[PDB]
């Protein structure tokens, strides 16, 4: 009973985070066995970090101008490279409490949890989605650069955001662990703009299921849509399609509380067309988009 | 603003499963004691009525199995503390934090490490609301997750969840087995208070607003404590105390904002409503005074 926007427990991330530091700059590693991961902007001074030529940067530095820190611990660098825009530091010490962990690269519309960190120690966890313009809304202030996004499952952490920057509307971009940016930005200080955003319609129809199993009725009527018509209207207000993978995705939600989900489609379109008129659902105002079906799924079953 | 809770690492490390017959939940492994909800010692047919001084006398230290995921650890005392039951085990826990119990008042906040057979599942951030429930999310199997806050080094534990409420939402107790509120640990249907809105919350959110540049509720005039209370209660907020305009304090002093002028303000937003948004058409009442600065400087 109740629902929230839940985390994943972050103490096996925890014990990996590290500070890195290249003269003055300094910012968030991720240390697995015995590779730290940080982003390459590290390697820039202040005049750099306008316009980094890195690779030029990088051959400029030696192992003994980073410094990593866990805790009061120093680890030594013993080799260097570039993947992408992700530096791996290969120090002389494992990890010891290195977790079971891949590496993926998400699709937008799911969820991750977020470890912010400052000075390379854990400080908030939270909950947020890769947006359809592969932008976050995250909550990070000056400091968190090489933050982690992680998922778990069973006894595996999967590792897939690494925060680099702040854009100037506000929302945060970042790379896979692999150093490949979600979306179209590069890492360089200069103002960039994101595409424009839509509304993840898979994770509002898992969001109004939710409502339904915690006694929020109020927006079901007994019509029905099909997904072409329903599809037509959502388009129009700028939220995403419905595929027939969709609709099978949000099945076991449908099974659970007996609504179809083109009974529920038929409920969201009216919502769509006629607004909340000040009403609420699970106390939110605003049509809430960052629960996938299996985030409602862990909660309501 | 997102709803953002503290790490979790130091408290994972201190879960365990606690069992008595085939009635099991969570405990929290502290050195060489083991704190859980004292509903525990119950079967099926004492949950609805339990006498539990008397169900305590016919438990053994053999009756208990604590175990550490699969690791048994033995018990080698009990005893009973309001409504908790502390089980002294033969290993004090390697990964003890440093830790103290805090009991907390309505409308602070704190993060829910939520855990099924012991194992930790989940985590979020909420409030204890003025009726002394909290609106969480909990599962069958969730008895025993408890609450907590982080203050440097230290984890203050300020929470064990209990029971789910008619209504949906939850309570428990503090680490001292006292009731958060007029509950008892028993199968019955027990109602709570008339929720009110938190007030001191809801100005917290009004300093962040103006922090961020967003202000148009300004009004040019001031009220009294007295005044703005009575108000208050008409419209189902909380009053204030003396401590809730303490805590505020470091906010009026960064927006050079009065707290009983921004009282004025809320105020005029109660007995007129808004038509414009403030940060959402909704006020926020789950944001305190520290969390606002702690995600607003750092
Ligand atoms: C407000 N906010 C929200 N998220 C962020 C993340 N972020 C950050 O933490 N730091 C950045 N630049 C640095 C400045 C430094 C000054 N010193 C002494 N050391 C510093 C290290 C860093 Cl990383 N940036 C900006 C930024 C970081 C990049 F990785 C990049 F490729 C381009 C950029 F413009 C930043 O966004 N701040
Ligand atoms: C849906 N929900 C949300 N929160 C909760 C919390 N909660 C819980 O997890 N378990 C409970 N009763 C038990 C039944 C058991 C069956 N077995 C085999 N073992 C069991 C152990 C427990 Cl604790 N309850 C009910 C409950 C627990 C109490 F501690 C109490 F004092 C009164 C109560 F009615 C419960 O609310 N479920």
């Amino acid at each position: 009973s109740g629902f929230r926007k839940m985390a994943f427990p972050s103490g096996k991330v925890e014990g990996c985070m590290v500070q890195v530091t290249c003269g003055t700059t300094t910012l968030n590693g991720l240390w697995l066995d015995d590779v730290v991961y940080c982003p390459r902007h590290v390697i820039c001074t202040s005049e750099d970090m306008l316009n980094p030529n890195y690779e030029d940067l990088l051959i400029r530095k030696s192992n003994h101008n980073f410094l990593v820190q866990a805790g009061n611990v120093q680890l030594r660098v013993i080799g260097h490279s570039m993947q992408n825009c992700v530096l791996k530091l290969k120090v002389d010490t494992a990890n010891p409490k290195t977790p079971k962990y891949k590496f993926v690269r998400i699709q937008p519309g799911q969820t991750f949890s977020v470890l912010a960190c400052y000075n390379g120690s854990p400080s908030g966890v939270y909950q947020c989605a890769m947006r359809p313009n592969f932008t976050i809304k995250g909550s990070f202030l000056n400091g968190s650069c090489g933050s982690v996004g992680f998922n778990i499952d069973y006894d595996c952490v999967s590792f897939c955001y690494m925060h680099h920057m702040v854009l100037p509307t506000g929302v945060h971009a970042g790379t896979d662990l692999e150093g490949n940016f979600y979306g179209p930005f590069v890492d360089r200080q200069t103002a960039q703009a994101a595409g424009t955003d839509t509304t993840i319609t898979v994770n509002v129809l898992a969001w109004l299921y939710a409502a339904v199993i915690n006694g929020d009725r109020w927006f079901l009527n007994r019509f029905t849509t099909t997904l072409n018509d329903f599809n037509l209207v959502a388009m129009k207000y700028n939220y995403e399609p419905l595929t027939q993978d969709h609709v099978d995705i949000l099945g076991p939600l449908s099974a659970q509380t007996g609504i179809a989900v083109l009974d529920m489609c038929a409920s969201l379109k009216e919502l769509l067309q006629n607004g909340m008129n000040g009403r609420t659902i699970l106390g939110s105002a605003l049509l809430e988009d960052e629960f996938t079906p299996f985030d409602v799924v862990r909660q309501c079953s």
